[PDB]
């Protein structure tokens, strides 16, 4: 796929709001992702054990965790698709390493959507949030080809 400049100003135009809280953000889709999909917080083994939203909150693990992932995102959306090198290692890593199916960047692609619906709706109307699916949908399939070359697909 590719997306216009169009897109990607709407997307890096929103994320540019996202970055004046990298943590704060990064705990809201963590804590979204983990009340949804219960399944995907087991993957995590420095933090399988919370049991409520208020532990969540109140872990400082998990708040890294939250800034790390958005870090890695954020530096490959600022590429405008051109991501192939920071792409190969988070393959490497989440394919052989953490064992992350294809499916559960899905779900974290869901909960970065609602998290920016819900704290940019003036930034985050159809146009946005359709470039914003367009470049999670460009990553997951970029990440997907990768996993088959390293032997995972999963
Ligand atoms: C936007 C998508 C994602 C990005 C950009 C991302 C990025 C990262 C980065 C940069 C690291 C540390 C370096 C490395 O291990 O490669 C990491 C570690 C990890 N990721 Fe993610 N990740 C994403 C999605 C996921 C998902 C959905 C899961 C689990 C349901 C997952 C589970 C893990 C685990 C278990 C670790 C190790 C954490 C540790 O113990 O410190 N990742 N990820």
């Amino acid at each position: 796929m590719v997306l216009s400049e169009g897109e990607w100003q709407l997307v890096l135009h929103v994320w540019a709001k996202v970055e004046a809280d990298v943590a704060g953000h990064g705990q809201d889709i963590l804590i979204r992702l983990f009340k949804s999909h219960p399944e995907t917080l087991e993957k995590f083994d420095r933090f399988k054990h919370l049991k409520t939203e208020a532990e969540m909150k109140a872990s400082e693990d998990l708040k890294k965790y939250g800034v790390t992932v958005l870090t890695a995102l954020g530096a490959i959306l600022k590429k405008k698709g051109h991501h192939e090198a920071e792409l190969k290692p988070l393959a490497q890593s989440h394919a052989t390493k953490h064992k992350i199916p294809i499916k559960y960047l899905e779900f974290i692609s869901e909960a970065i959507i609602h998290v920016l619906h819900s704290r940019h709706p003036g930034n985050f109307g159809a146009d946005a949030q359709g470039a914003m699916n367009k470049a999670l949908e460009l990553f997951r399939k970029d990440i997907a080809a990768k996993y088959k070359e390293l032997g995972y697909q999963g």
